[PDB]
């Protein structure tokens, strides 16, 4: 019963690429009073997660892995879900999706943290922790924006 | 194809291209690793900015940008290949140049169309991007030991 | 109108717009006070710079820019109203977008005019500005929960 | 009350205020979370600076600043309450403004006192701070949909 | 008059002044074009900031700032003249200095009034501005080969 | 005590420590006034940052930070004393070191607890902070002419 | 053709660049400092215009002149050694004259490049003429003249 | 006698003080060499800037600043002594503080005078300087192990 | 291998030899990669110099006494150095660089394990952060050499 | 020798510094802004030059003059109170005159320092003379003259 | 040849060299395109600055700098060749080094001359430049697989 | 000795010196810990830069820099001792000064030698470094209560 650090990292490269595009979807299609605040917030998320992705891929490379490097691979491997923007969505619906995705990444990183601890891959371990630190901070902030406690 | 459809097609293209830039940067080997790794980081930023600007312009003209990997793949003319076989720096750079040329030529089509449509803003935006594309084609071709239009 | 008269009209328009931006920023109330206040400061700078560049271009083409409030009022098509009755964030923003729309459309007329006259520089200048105006129309309309061309 | 006792009272007040700013930043929820979160960060720095300057000025006139939480609590007129029941953004902001108004008025008493005593430096220091407090009252009341002195 | 009425008058004045600063920058000819052009750019920023701060202070004291060109023209004591006949550097600078002297003298009245009303903040604000104005009077008069108070 | 209670306790500690740093900076006398005054400014910012991070981490895990001086005093293990008797630079520094040692030890406790709890993020955060605390312990002990663990 | 025009500008710009240095080095009078710093700015700006023109030429498959000999044989911008003392006004009139020459040639380059469908070169030249026209207004204003007088 | 006389006297003082700061930095010996050396460099800039501001203010009120070493020597109340016998850091610092106290007390006289004359600008300027002077007095006295008013 | 202090002190030694070697490579390098690699050696020198200082300061923080002389560094380093006598290619110089990075990686791995057993959490994360960088360099330098990182 | 030379410069530069301030404060005319900023730059540079001369004096076991009295009693740079109104040109001539004096004295200091084998002081003075000569050119050009006229 | 003639000769040389630098950058092909392209950009600025400094030094010594291309061609010893046949990066680099070596040797003669003339300033200026030229000679020779004096 | 031998000897010296500078920073205790720690950090950078420059200069003249600890130890005249017995800040500083003196004296010999050889670049390079060394000798000797040459 095992997925390895390589497979976990590679899965996150896929995930992050899907998330990156989803962040653009949110930024592009957002409407409402928080358009500017959230627009700039999506710009920040985009950089951060793009940087996370780059770091995850570079870490994978550093451990002898081969990162997915096509949209086809990303789609075939991501657990992060994407949907085309057909029906109009509220800022809250968009933010819920964003939060939902952050939660998925947090939980998966949590699995990656445990795995990486079990395999003795200390570097990947700290890297994932550093990222979860930020994911958790965003979960609190975006849930706060949605009028909810970070766990609900 | 109208301006909306053209721009939207470039959103798809640029997204595929951006990932391919990552592929090049990640998988590159050889003596030009550092110099080209840094050059891919710059390309990634620039083409990412291009993409965001294309999407925003599309949005500004009442369009609806493709905003999913699926849509990007369904609509892109820029091709992508999984990195299975090792490729040399020059094979990677030829693919980069090839894509830059595709983008150049498509932008050229977009420049025509957008002029025909009287969309002066989209027109200048495409021109500024082709300006950069052309410069990259020269630089990358020169790196490969070739003339820009060779 | 010729290029000079068009530019001069924009000098007027922009000056009226600039002061309307301040009106919005000063008189705004509601939850969006900070976000919108900062955005009005941004818009004031940007349009103040547009105005200065329009005036400078007008000077460069041998024109004589309007350089008084009487002249601006006498010539602008951008309307202004004293802040007497309390207005909603939405009412102020719609007046802002309405003005941006007017600028966009006038700029489009100026772009056409300047193209016919062979004034390539003024043409590109107006295009760059429209690029910005169209971006703002998308952004503020999105803020208002509307599509850009709605 | 002399200048020393007034300044020391503000050292107490500011420290209570600074913590209350954190309380607001930490516990705020709603659509204004980001805009107000950053605005609290700014207020924290500002009032922290104000506090340090007040303490430093008190030092400079031969005074002995309160420099413990117990002293702050025993001496502050600015009130604090543990965050037990959930509060709306508006409730938190009314508390903020109430505190800013308390500071304004106390500073006004300090301005008068410091004039009487001929302590010109502390006078100007307090006026510079009141300048800021008044601006903030205007801004935060505007955010609350209210006029500054209403 | 009162503090509110005074500041509102200055909002009018500063807006007329700021436009006049542009007039001067735009129409300036002679060996001093560059040095004076950049000095007008600076004056524009500073007095635009002064205007913004005066209006914000007015807001802060429960006032309602003039927010239209019409209101500025109906209320300003600062005179404006369209640029019809060519003016020398000299004539334009004399108008500039003349206007700075008007603002200094009015601010001196405003300083007096604000002191009588006990509006310490508005008082310091107007003093800070007069400090600047006086410096500019010295500088610009020196530029003109004149002593500051001649 | 769980992670939430541990963190909250540190929010209390850090707030007391923050104030104490201010006490030390304000009341310090002697030849090291400048060097240690600047070093206190640095520690104030660093520990204020640690505090805010601890509180935000606490929020991130579903906790409710102490957010009043009363709560900080009721819960901190970091002790404070009003500055009554004059203290030497060394007495102030020993108090500082003593507090840094208390924090190190408590953070060590927090690190072990947080590891047992599988709260990896809080673990790393506390480690990064202890890294800095240990460095300061070395530096201040060396200033005092002693070894770090002496 | 676009290549030839761009190449001609590489020549022109290099002559202009050196003339800007001539003006800055040899200038005298009360405007020495203001105009000295303005020459510094012009030098950088036209040096960058020059490099962009050459880079554009390269991008379209051209071969830029890359020697002083080639710049001299190909530039329409005139240069003279500084032998007789010249006034700041005479130096500035030479600068303005050169700017107008560049403007007028860029205008021809803009027409040509519009005819050839070289949209990129077209925008580039437009962007540069924008600058050139601003400079002409400024330097003419400095000279006490209207921009087109 | 008047504001002009006072400011001119300060131009003299500051010039003597500025050189004295250089004397202290150059001749300084002991463990505090670096810390005080850097502090003298800061003082030099600050008082140099004060001097420049004083002179500019004098010029702005129609005065004629002393502009020669001879004039400064003939009018300064700040004393200077050639460095003949070696002086301790303490001796040097006490002379610094002594001078700082002289400047404080003269500025105090300058504040009253300038208040009498209704020279609000000069008043604020002097108050701003006294603020800094008082802060320095506190810091330097603290460095010497003394309270500020001891 | 067994005391955190001794492990860190050994790395103070290692890093100072590595630092000098980084200079050796930058000074003596020839070939088409001179500029790119020259700049890269400058970066390595700063980073490893910083790593060295952090290691020594950490050692100080835990009550240790860092080696503070060249003789001590040379008597205790496991990083080997050779005077530049015979001309070496860019590849030979880079392989020695990579070889040294691998040595440091493996030793840091040992230090990470030890420091974990000892409950020295601070030194643990410090070593991990460094190994993160070492690993990135091994990937980059190996890639430059046309090899996979675990090559 | 070197010590006496450097100390004489500390005096000179302090007199110069104040003269730069005189010029900046009292200047009138169309060059007020450009020359006012130029005086601020000169103030910094010669202030830095002075501090470096004094620090070098210190470094060689010297004792710098550190009082206005000492500067006045030792400087060869002359100063005069501003009584009568002076033109920008008269002010600039006085500035140039002083720069010339500093140049010439540094020339002697460079000679002496070379003979005494004080290589550091030598380079320091040469670096300053570099700057002084650049300024002599610029200010003379401002005044419509050649640098050595 | 005197210092004036020597420096003037270098003004010529540097201007030829600077254009050669651009030739190399523009026409370069191969794997080293990017590394050498940025290195040419650096050399261009540096040598442009050397040129400007040399001409300013010449001016400072009462000289008259060559200030036309014709004068530079008439006077330069640095030779230039139009880019007609394709050259290898090696050929271009050898020309670069060759030119750097000529500059070095000429500077050496200028150093001797300038020392004989007692022109200490020009001497140090040339030495500083020779420092840089020598460093480049090493670096470019190293890039070509050769020792600096090979 | 020749220039190559001299430079190489300083490569060795500087590397021993740099590590001794770290020894001093690491092991220092007392009230001067912060000020001197920061000053060792600056010396470390400076002397590391000097060392790199010396090595690059040696390369530039056809030399072969020592590039191993072994070689540095074998060739350095700068002495090093492991830190076994506790040393005072004083003893550490005296060693630093002693070493700076040794470097100053050896650079002086290097300046003489390099002047005889006509290596003007190395000459100026050594002088610029001796400038710095002499300044530090003054500063650190001042710190120790001594005159530079005592």
């Amino acid at each position: 019963n095992s997925v390895d650090t390589k497979e976990f990292l590679n899965h996150q490269v896929a995930n992050l690429n899907v998330f990156t595009v989803k962040i653009h979807q949110i930024g592009w299609y957002m409407r409402g009073h928080n358009f500017f605040t959230l627009g700039e917030k999506m710009d920040d998320l985009y950089s951060e997660f793009g940087e996370q992705m780059d770091e995850v891929a570079e870490r994978l490379l550093a451990i002898g892995g081969s990162p997915f490097s096509t949209l086809k691979e990303f789609l075939e491997n991501a657990s992060v879900e994407e949907a085309p923007y057909t029906k109009p969505k509220t800022m809250d619906q968009l933010m819920e999706d964003l939060v939902g995705t952050l939660e998925l990444l947090r939980d998966e990183y949590k699995q990656g943290i445990e795995l990486t601890d079990k395999e003795g891959d200390d570097v990947t371990n700290d890297m994932l922790i550093a990222f979860k630190a930020s994911i958790d901070k965003h979960i609190w902030m975006f849930k706060a924006f949605l009028g909810k406690a970070p766990l609900e």
